[PDB]
Protein backbone atom coordinates (compact mmCIF):
# COMPACT_ATOMS: atom_id res chain seq x y z
CA UNK A 1 0.00 0.00 0.00
CA UNK A 2 0.84 3.72 -0.12
CA UNK A 3 1.04 3.71 3.70
CA UNK A 4 3.39 0.72 3.93
CA UNK A 5 5.58 2.36 1.26
CA UNK A 6 5.67 5.51 3.41
CA UNK A 7 6.51 3.47 6.54
CA UNK A 8 9.37 1.79 4.63
CA UNK A 9 10.80 4.67 2.66
CA UNK A 10 10.06 7.66 4.94
CA UNK A 11 9.61 6.46 8.55
CA UNK A 12 11.94 3.44 8.71
CA UNK A 13 14.74 5.10 6.69
CA UNK A 14 14.68 8.08 9.09
CA UNK A 15 14.85 5.86 12.20
CA UNK A 16 17.41 3.43 10.75
CA UNK A 17 20.14 5.99 10.08
CA UNK A 18 19.74 7.70 13.48
CA UNK A 19 22.80 7.74 15.75
CA UNK A 20 20.82 5.93 18.54
CA UNK A 21 19.42 3.28 16.16
CA UNK A 22 22.21 0.64 16.09
CA UNK A 23 20.92 -1.44 19.03
CA UNK A 24 17.52 -1.70 17.29
CA UNK A 25 18.63 -2.74 13.76
CA UNK A 26 18.79 -6.47 14.59
CA UNK A 27 17.30 -8.78 17.24
CA UNK A 28 18.56 -8.48 20.82
CA UNK A 29 21.32 -11.09 21.18
CA UNK A 30 20.87 -12.25 24.79
CA UNK A 31 23.82 -14.66 24.61
CA UNK A 32 26.22 -12.00 23.30
CA UNK A 33 24.93 -9.35 25.75
CA UNK A 34 24.95 -11.84 28.66
CA UNK A 35 21.23 -11.52 29.45
CA UNK A 36 19.93 -15.02 30.31
CA UNK A 37 16.58 -13.63 31.58
CA UNK A 38 15.83 -11.63 28.41
CA UNK A 39 13.66 -14.26 26.67
CA UNK A 40 11.95 -15.17 29.94
CA UNK A 41 10.73 -11.56 30.26
CA UNK A 42 10.29 -10.55 26.60
CA UNK A 43 8.01 -13.07 24.88
CA UNK A 44 7.57 -11.24 21.54
CA UNK A 45 11.01 -9.97 20.47
CA UNK A 46 10.94 -7.31 17.77
CA UNK A 47 13.48 -5.14 15.95
CA UNK A 48 13.72 -2.85 12.92
CA UNK A 49 15.59 -5.48 10.87
CA UNK A 50 12.62 -7.84 11.25
CA UNK A 51 10.17 -5.00 10.48
CA UNK A 52 12.15 -3.92 7.37
CA UNK A 53 12.31 -7.51 6.07
CA UNK A 54 8.54 -7.85 6.61
CA UNK A 55 7.92 -4.60 4.70
CA UNK A 56 10.10 -5.87 1.82
CA UNK A 57 8.56 -9.39 1.75
CA UNK A 58 5.00 -7.95 1.63
CA UNK A 59 4.25 -9.54 5.00
CA UNK A 60 1.98 -6.70 6.16
CA UNK A 61 -1.66 -6.31 5.12
CA UNK A 62 -2.19 -2.89 6.74
CA UNK A 63 -0.04 0.01 7.99
CA UNK A 64 -1.49 -0.48 11.50
CA UNK A 65 0.13 -3.94 11.62
CA UNK A 66 3.56 -2.51 10.90
CA UNK A 67 3.01 0.27 13.45
CA UNK A 68 2.14 -2.39 16.05
CA UNK A 69 5.52 -4.05 15.47
CA UNK A 70 7.37 -0.75 16.01
CA UNK A 71 5.42 -0.36 19.23
CA UNK A 72 6.29 -3.88 20.43
CA UNK A 73 9.99 -3.12 19.85
CA UNK A 74 9.90 0.08 21.92
CA UNK A 75 7.65 -1.42 24.62
CA UNK A 76 9.98 -4.43 25.00
CA UNK A 77 12.88 -2.05 25.65
CA UNK A 78 10.95 -0.14 28.37
CA UNK A 79 9.62 -3.30 30.04
CA UNK A 80 12.94 -5.17 30.25
CA UNK A 81 15.51 -2.46 31.02
CA UNK A 82 16.10 -0.36 34.13
CA UNK A 83 14.44 3.08 33.80
CA UNK A 84 17.86 4.77 34.11
CA UNK A 85 19.62 2.71 31.37
CA UNK A 86 20.85 4.69 28.32
CA UNK A 87 18.96 2.28 26.00
CA UNK A 88 15.66 3.59 27.41
CA UNK A 89 16.59 7.19 26.46
CA UNK A 90 17.64 5.94 23.00
CA UNK A 91 14.26 4.15 22.50
CA UNK A 92 12.32 7.24 23.71
CA UNK A 93 14.16 9.44 21.16
CA UNK A 94 13.51 7.06 18.25
CA UNK A 95 9.89 6.56 19.37
CA UNK A 96 9.25 10.32 19.32
CA UNK A 97 10.60 10.49 15.75
CA UNK A 98 8.42 7.54 14.72
CA UNK A 99 5.30 9.34 15.95
CA UNK A 100 6.29 12.64 14.30
CA UNK A 101 6.67 10.90 10.93
CA UNK A 102 3.55 8.74 11.37
CA UNK A 103 1.53 11.97 11.81
CA UNK A 104 2.31 12.90 8.16
CA UNK A 105 1.49 9.45 6.73
CA UNK A 106 -0.83 9.36 3.64
CA UNK A 107 -4.48 8.36 4.17
CA UNK A 108 -5.95 5.09 2.83
CA UNK B 1 -8.40 23.73 15.43
CA UNK B 2 -6.93 21.40 12.77
CA UNK B 3 -8.46 18.48 10.86
CA UNK B 4 -6.04 16.12 12.65
CA UNK B 5 -6.75 17.44 16.16
CA UNK B 6 -10.48 17.01 15.51
CA UNK B 7 -9.84 13.39 14.54
CA UNK B 8 -7.77 12.92 17.71
CA UNK B 9 -10.61 14.29 19.85
CA UNK B 10 -13.64 12.74 18.12
CA UNK B 11 -12.21 9.36 17.04
CA UNK B 12 -9.11 8.58 19.14
CA UNK B 13 -9.94 10.11 22.55
CA UNK B 14 -13.62 9.13 22.25
CA UNK B 15 -12.59 5.49 21.71
CA UNK B 16 -10.02 5.41 24.54
CA UNK B 17 -11.90 7.40 27.22
CA UNK B 18 -14.85 5.02 27.39
CA UNK B 19 -12.76 1.81 27.22
CA UNK B 20 -13.16 -0.69 30.07
CA UNK B 21 -9.38 -0.57 30.77
CA UNK B 22 -9.23 3.27 30.68
CA UNK B 23 -10.03 4.01 34.33
CA UNK B 24 -6.44 3.98 35.69
CA UNK B 25 -5.43 6.46 32.96
CA UNK B 26 -8.30 8.99 33.24
CA UNK B 27 -6.51 11.06 35.93
CA UNK B 28 -2.88 11.56 37.01
CA UNK B 29 -1.18 8.77 38.92
CA UNK B 30 -1.70 9.53 42.62
CA UNK B 31 1.53 8.24 44.20
CA UNK B 32 0.26 8.84 47.75
CA UNK B 33 -2.98 6.93 47.17
CA UNK B 34 -1.21 4.04 45.40
CA UNK B 35 1.67 3.89 47.92
CA UNK B 36 4.37 4.54 45.31
CA UNK B 37 6.96 6.88 46.93
CA UNK B 38 9.42 6.38 44.03
CA UNK B 39 6.93 7.19 41.24
CA UNK B 40 7.94 10.84 40.73
CA UNK B 41 11.61 9.97 41.13
CA UNK B 42 11.37 7.61 38.15
CA UNK B 43 8.71 9.31 36.00
CA UNK B 44 9.67 12.96 35.33
CA UNK B 45 6.84 13.94 32.94
CA UNK B 46 3.58 12.43 34.22
CA UNK B 47 0.74 12.29 31.69
CA UNK B 48 -2.85 11.00 31.67
CA UNK B 49 -5.97 10.99 29.46
CA UNK B 50 -7.82 13.57 31.60
CA UNK B 51 -5.03 16.08 30.97
CA UNK B 52 -4.99 15.24 27.24
CA UNK B 53 -8.79 15.47 26.99
CA UNK B 54 -8.78 18.86 28.76
CA UNK B 55 -6.07 20.08 26.37
CA UNK B 56 -8.11 18.99 23.33
CA UNK B 57 -11.25 20.64 24.77
CA UNK B 58 -9.35 23.88 25.52
CA UNK B 59 -7.46 24.12 22.18
CA UNK B 60 -4.12 23.83 24.00
CA UNK B 61 -2.39 21.96 21.16
CA UNK B 62 -0.85 23.74 18.17
CA UNK B 63 -0.36 20.49 16.25
CA UNK B 64 -1.70 16.91 16.20
CA UNK B 65 1.83 15.54 16.74
CA UNK B 66 1.98 17.35 20.11
CA UNK B 67 -1.15 15.52 21.28
CA UNK B 68 0.21 12.23 19.94
CA UNK B 69 3.41 12.72 21.98
CA UNK B 70 1.29 13.18 25.14
CA UNK B 71 -0.50 9.87 24.52
CA UNK B 72 2.86 8.23 23.90
CA UNK B 73 4.38 9.68 27.09
CA UNK B 74 1.43 8.35 29.11
CA UNK B 75 1.92 4.83 27.78
CA UNK B 76 5.72 4.93 27.96
CA UNK B 77 5.65 6.11 31.59
CA UNK B 78 3.54 3.06 32.41
CA UNK B 79 5.96 0.59 30.74
CA UNK B 80 9.05 2.18 32.34
CA UNK B 81 7.70 2.41 35.89
CA UNK B 82 5.84 -0.88 36.29
CA UNK B 83 7.02 -4.50 36.40
CA UNK B 84 6.73 -6.60 33.18
CA UNK B 85 4.11 -8.85 34.83
CA UNK B 86 1.85 -6.06 36.16
CA UNK B 87 -1.73 -6.04 34.83
CA UNK B 88 -1.49 -2.28 34.17
CA UNK B 89 1.05 -3.01 31.41
CA UNK B 90 -1.48 -5.26 29.60
CA UNK B 91 -4.15 -2.58 30.01
CA UNK B 92 -1.84 0.10 28.56
CA UNK B 93 -0.92 -2.17 25.63
CA UNK B 94 -4.61 -2.76 24.83
CA UNK B 95 -5.34 0.97 24.78
CA UNK B 96 -2.17 1.79 22.83
CA UNK B 97 -3.14 -0.71 20.10
CA UNK B 98 -6.41 1.17 19.61
CA UNK B 99 -4.45 4.46 19.61
CA UNK B 100 -2.16 3.19 16.83
CA UNK B 101 -5.01 1.64 14.85
CA UNK B 102 -6.93 4.94 14.83
CA UNK B 103 -3.80 7.05 14.22
CA UNK B 104 -3.12 5.00 11.04
CA UNK B 105 -6.32 6.53 9.55
CA UNK B 106 -5.73 10.12 10.76
CA UNK B 107 -5.97 12.74 8.00
CA UNK B 108 -2.66 13.55 6.30
C1 LIG C 1 17.46 -2.65 21.89
C2 LIG C 1 17.55 -3.32 23.22
N1 LIG C 1 16.45 -3.50 23.90
O1 LIG C 1 16.84 -4.14 25.12
C3 LIG C 1 18.17 -4.30 25.09
C4 LIG C 1 18.80 -4.96 26.27
C5 LIG C 1 18.67 -3.79 23.92
C6 LIG C 1 20.10 -3.77 23.50
C7 LIG C 1 21.06 -3.15 24.30
C8 LIG C 1 22.37 -3.03 23.85
C9 LIG C 1 22.73 -3.52 22.61
C10 LIG C 1 21.78 -4.13 21.81
C11 LIG C 1 20.47 -4.26 22.25
C1 LIG D 1 -1.57 4.12 34.87
C2 LIG D 1 -0.53 3.77 35.89
N1 LIG D 1 0.72 3.81 35.54
O1 LIG D 1 1.46 3.43 36.70
C3 LIG D 1 0.59 3.18 37.68
C4 LIG D 1 1.15 2.75 38.99
C5 LIG D 1 -0.68 3.36 37.23
C6 LIG D 1 -1.94 3.19 38.00
C7 LIG D 1 -2.25 1.95 38.55
C8 LIG D 1 -3.45 1.76 39.23
C9 LIG D 1 -4.35 2.80 39.36
C10 LIG D 1 -4.06 4.04 38.81
C11 LIG D 1 -2.85 4.24 38.13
Amino acid sequence: TNQLQYLHKVVMKALWKHQFAWPFRQPVDAVKLGLPDYHKIIKQPMDMGTIKRRLENNYYWAASECMQDFNTMFTNCYIYNKPTDDIVLMAQTLEKIFLQKVASMPQE
